[PDB]
């Protein structure tokens, strides 16, 4: 299921994960960026709870600044007055990930962890203040910008977290990491997104990517590319290759895992089919990019039983009625196979 077209065992990130597994106390950061399967958080949260039991709870990682309509965070509940906006249907000066929230004046947001937390955690925010040296507060502590523009505010707090803004700010993702180290899985999804649609994000998005501190980037797209009957594979392959090349430029020390689209059905009509017309070209392309870019490739379709399997998963309650999206227990099944593959790769070093 997992093919390594690079050199996993020799990699700097491998060495970091190993070090964390003995309890170096560092944080190993997994950042999954992708479409609806990522945006729902069922895949990533299942992945999170497993790799955290295996190698340590590093915290929730990077989460939304506010509720995002039709999208989901599993590790935090949001309660407040900020208004989110995403690159899905809209234009905006987006930080990496396509999500921001307007705090407005006298704004307020509380993040409460679905489980237990206790102590001070490391907190980091993508933020952009209206005025240059502006402030907000985090559990009552004044936290200050330096100059204007998008930037990362480094602070510390315990959960639950309350962020007060007297005057307007735009807030991106928020990082929340356990100081004792371990693993974080961060879900940066947009419903319906394609990998090339990072272009909708601000020009410095890669400078944001470098700041996420990710040690392993999981790129999970392909489903909606496959739904464009008129997609141009060669050009798409170039832009995909360019994205891999740029991730490597600004995250020189990270692993890259490309998850090939799972089987989707244009029609659940008839036993087996019918697949989208361009699904196989897309799937194949994703593997070519993985090998040329020397990345890891995990075949979601092969994890399902290969071709003509989505109908099986549909019948078994693993997939949603539409034949594209999965059920919550369907995603848990997929992600667990991936976690399997990962631990398998690690143990073999």
């Amino acid at each position: 299921l997992l093919t390594d077209y690079g050199n996993a065992s020799a990699s700097p990130w491998m060495k970091k994960l190993q070090s964390v597994a003995q309890g170096s106390g560092e944080t190993f950061r997994i950042l999954q960026i992708g479409d609806s399967h990522t945006a729902g958080d069922f895949f990533t949260d299942s992945l999170r709870k497993r790799l955290q039991k295996t190698w340590g709870d590093g915290g929730i990682g990077w989460v939304y600044p506010a509720n995002v309509k039709g999208q989901r965070m599993a590790a935090v509940r949001h309660n407040g007055n900020w208004q989110s906006l995403t690159s899905r249907n809209n234009t905006g000066d987006f930080p990496l990930g396509g999500i921001l929230a307007h705090t407005g004046s006298g704004g307020s947001m509380t993040l409460t962890a679905s489980d237990g937390i206790a102590s001070k955690q490391r907190v980091s925010l993508f933020a952009k203040p209206l005025l240059a040296e502006q402030t907000l507060t985090v559990n009552g502590n004044t936290v200050s910008a330096n100059g204007g523009g998008w930037q990362v505010l480094d602070t510390g707090a315990a959960l639950p977290l309350t962020i007060h803004t007297e005057m307007p700010w735009d807030i991106g993702f928020i990082n929340i990491e356990n100081p004792a180290g371990g693993i974080t899985v961060s879900a940066m999804g947009i419903n319906g997104a394609q990998l090339t649609q990072w272009s909708k994000w601000r020009a410095d998005r890669m400078n944001d990517l470098a700041q996420t501190g990710a040690d392993l980037v999981i790129l999970s797209y392909g489903t909606n590319e496959a739904f464009n009957n008129n997609i141009d594979i060669a050009d798409t392959e170039q832009k995909w290759l360019d994205t891999v090349r740029q991730i490597r430029d600004s995250l020189p020390a990270a692993g890259i895992l490309i998850i090939g689209a799972p089987e989707s059905l244009k029609n659940t009509l008839g036993v087996c089919g019918t697949r989208p017309v361009r699904l196989t070209e897309v799937q194949q392309m994703q593997r070519r990019v993985a090998r040329q870019g020397q990345t890891m490739f995990w075949s979601w379709q092969n994890a399902m039983g290969g071709i003509c399997s989505m109908k099986n998963w549909l019948n078994q309650g693993w997939a949603a009625k539409d034949g594209v999206h999965f059920s919550a227990k369907g995603y848990r099944r997929a992600a667990e196979m991936l976690a399997d593959s990962l631990e398998e790769l690690v143990r073999s070093a």
